[PDB]
């Protein structure tokens, strides 16, 4: 019957000359940071409920790292348990974001990433494929390194 597929955009994304309009279909490939929900009052608990979840999110030829706010986390609707982990390989729409460059620090390199303000989950479950870093791509280098230059 086919199959319905999604245009791979975070390198043309990330080259173009502005912010995102449209939403952006992703993979999560990776939960590098996960997120916990916001519980009323004191407790001697730690408290990591203004702390958003980092992600690593794949579009079928690239990777990059999404920063999911905290603003998209505590307006969001949620199905199973708060947050992401248990959801490797699910697609995920990123209604609201934008591309933000991180500079050297904490043994680090810099490198562009994204943050998101406002996502959905969607249904569609696949397979994870290894795929290269956005930031390993030789025009993303290339325009990293101008965007620090201001």
């Amino acid at each position: 019957s086919g199959r319905l597929v999604l245009r791979p955009w975070i390198r043309e994304l990330i080259l173009g000359s502005e912010t995102p309009s449209s939403p952006r279909a992703g993979q999560l490939l990776e939960v590098l940071q996960d997120a916990e929900a916001a519980v009323a009052g004191p407790s001697h608990a730690p408290d990591t409920s203004d702390v958003g979840a980092t992600l690593l999110v794949s579009d079928g030829t690239h990777s990059v790292r999404c920063l999911v706010t905290r603003e998209a986390l505590d307006t969001s609707d949620w199905e199973e348990e708060f947050g992401f982990r248990g959801t490797e390989g699910r697609l995920l729409l990123l209604q609201d974001c934008g591309v933000h460059v991180q500079v050297a620090e904490g043994g680090a390199p810099a490198e562009f990433y994204l943050q998101v303000d406002r996502f959905s989950l969607l249904p569609t479950e696949q397979p994870r494929l290894r795929v290269p870093g956005c930031n390993q791509d030789l025009d993303v280098q290339k325009k990293l390194y101008d965007c620090l230059e201001e």
